C-alpha cells in the first residue's frame, strides 16, 4: 500500500514509581515508513541513549521510553514530569496523551501520633492518629503488642484516623500503635500505653466489736484495686490511742488495754489515684454493772400492794431478776402469779399475805459482771 501518515496506536499511560526502580511508558504508533519516536517532557526534548549511549534513559525499537533508574534529589530532579511520545515519517507528525511519572513518597515523621490513655475499667477509649507525609496517600492500621489488631470485637471500631473501645476490660490494656502504609513501605507509629485502673474496694470490711475493758480489740480490712490502694485507719469522734495503738502488715487494726472512751467508731479507708473507699465498724466497751437504785425495806398491810425498786446500769444494759432468800424460783418480766417484774426492774407483790415476809435477793447481770442486794417485807394486820 502507497505510504500513509503516522497514527499513534497506543498511549503513554500514568505512572507512580518506588524510590530508585526501573519504569515504562509504552507508546505504539503505526505508519509507513516507520515514524520515529521522539520523547518531550512538558515540550522540552527528551536525551536517550539514541542521543547519546551515556544517557540513562532508553528508546526502545517497540517506540517505548525505558528509565534504567529514577532520578530524584535534593539538588536534581530530570526524570519527574509530563510526557508525550511524537511519530514523525516521510509525511506526518503524530502527537500522544500525556502520561505523568511521579515518585512514590513515604516520610518518617507523623502527621499525629496517638496519645497515652489511663481510664477506669468500663470507661470507653478513643486513641487519634494521622499517618506521615506520602504519595500516594498512606493507610492506617493499628498494632497491640506487636501484633495487629481487628474490627471484629463488636466495641473495637477502626474509622478513618481513630480507634474506639465502647466499654474498656482490663485484656485491652497494653502498648498500641498506628502503621502508615502505601507502596514505598511501612512506617509504625510512637508507642501509646493504655492501662485499665480499677476503683478501690473491700475484699474482707471490719465487723463491729463488743470488749471487755482491759482487753485488745481487733479490726480486720483487706482492700484492692489498680494501683494498689493505701489502707489508713481514722476514729471518727478523734484520734487513735497514742501508746495503744498497731496496725498490722495484714492491714488490722489493733487497740490494746481498751478503756471506755475507746467506745466509738472506726473506719478503714482505700485509697488510690482513680477512687476511694471506706468501711466502719464500732468499738463497744463493756463495763460491769452499778445499782442506780436499791430496794428498801418495807411493811406493807394485808391483802394492799407492794413494789420494791431496784434500778441498775451498766455497758451493756444488765438484766435483772429476782428470788425470795430461800427459793430457787427466779422471778423474771413475765403462767402467772400476784408477782410481777417491770421492764426497768421493779418486783410488784399483790393482794399480800402472811406468808410473802421475808428478804427479797435483786440480782442484776450482764456478760462483764454481777451484782446483788436485798430487802425485806414485813406483812401486818
Ligand atoms: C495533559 O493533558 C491534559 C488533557 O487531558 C491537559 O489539560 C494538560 O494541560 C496536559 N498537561 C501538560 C502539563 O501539558
Amino acid at each position: 500500500q502507497e505510504d500513509f501518515p503516522p497514527r499513534i496506536v497506543e498511549h503513554p499511560s500514568d505512572l507512580i514509581v518506588s524510590k530508585g526502580e526501573p519504569a515504562t511508558l509504552n507508546c505504539k504508533a503505526e505508519g509507513r515508513p516507520t515514524p520515529t519516536i521522539e520523547w518531550y517532557k512538558g515540550g522540552e526534548r527528551v536525551e536517550t541513549d539514541k542521543d547519546d549511549p551515556r544517557s540513562h534513559r532508553m528508546l526502545l525499537p517497540s517506540g517505548s521510553l525505558f528509565f534504567l533508574r529514577i532520578v530524584h534529589g535534593r539538588k536534581s530532579r530530570p526524570d519527574e514530569g509530563v510526557y508525550v511520545c511524537v511519530a514523525r515519517n516521510y509525511l506526518g507528525e503524530a502527537v500522544s496523551h500525556n502520561a505523568s511519572l511521579e515518585v512514590a513518597i513515604l516520610r518518617d515523621d507523623f502527621r499525629q501520633n496517638p496519645s497515652d490513655v489511663m481510664v477506669a475499667v468500663g470507661e470507653p477509649a478513643v486513641m487519634e492518629c494521622q499517618p506521615p507525609r506520602g504519595h500516594p496517600e498512606p493507610t492506617i492500621s493499628w498494632k497491640k503488642d506487636g501484633s495487629p489488631l481487628d474490627d471484629k470485637d463488636e466495641r473495637i471500631t477502626i474509622r478513618g484516623g481513630k480507634l474506639m473501645i465502647t466499654y474498656t476490660r482490663k485484656s485491652d490494656a497494653g502498648k498500641y500503635v498506628c502503621v502508615g502504609t502505601n507502596m514505598v513501605g511501612e512506617r509504625e507509629s510512637e508507642v501509646a500505653e493504655l492501662t485499665v485502673l480499677e476503683r478501690p474496694s473491700f475484699v474482707k470490711r471490719p465487723s463491729n466489736l463488743a470488749v471487755t475493758v482491759d482487753d485488745s480489740a481487733e479490726f480486720k480490712c483487706e482492700a484492692r484495686g489498680d494501683p494498689v490502694p493505701t489502707v489508713r485507719w481514722r476514729k471518727d469522734d478523734g484520734e487513735l490511742p497514742k501508746s495503744r495503738y498497731e496496725i498490722r502488715d495484714d492491714h488490722t487494726l489493733k487497740i490494746r488495754k481498751v478503756t471506755a472512751g475507746d467506745m466509738g467508731s472506726y473506719t478503714c479507708v482505700a485509697e488510690n489515684m482513680v477512687g476511694k473507699a471506706e468501711a466502719s465498724a464500732t468499738l463497744t466497751v463493756q463495763e460491769p454493772p452499778h445499782f442506780v437504785v436499791k430496794p428498801r425495806d418495807q411493811v406493807v398491810a394485808l391483802g394492799r400492794t407492794v413494789t420494791f425498786q431496784c434500778e441498775a446500769t451498766g455497758n451493756p444494759q444488765p438484766a435483772i431478776f429476782w428470788r425470795r432468800e430461800g427459793s430457787q424460783n427466779l422471778l423474771f418480766s413475765y403462767s402467772s402469779s400476784r408477782f410481777s417484774v417491770s421492764q426497768t426492774g421493779d418486783l410488784t407483790i399483790t393482794n399480800v399475805q402472811r406468808s410473802d415476809v421475808g428478804y427479797y435477793i435483786c440480782q442484776t447481770l450482764n456478760v462483764a459482771g454481777s451484782i446483788i442486794t436485798k430487802a425485806y417485807l414485813e406483812v401486818t394486820g
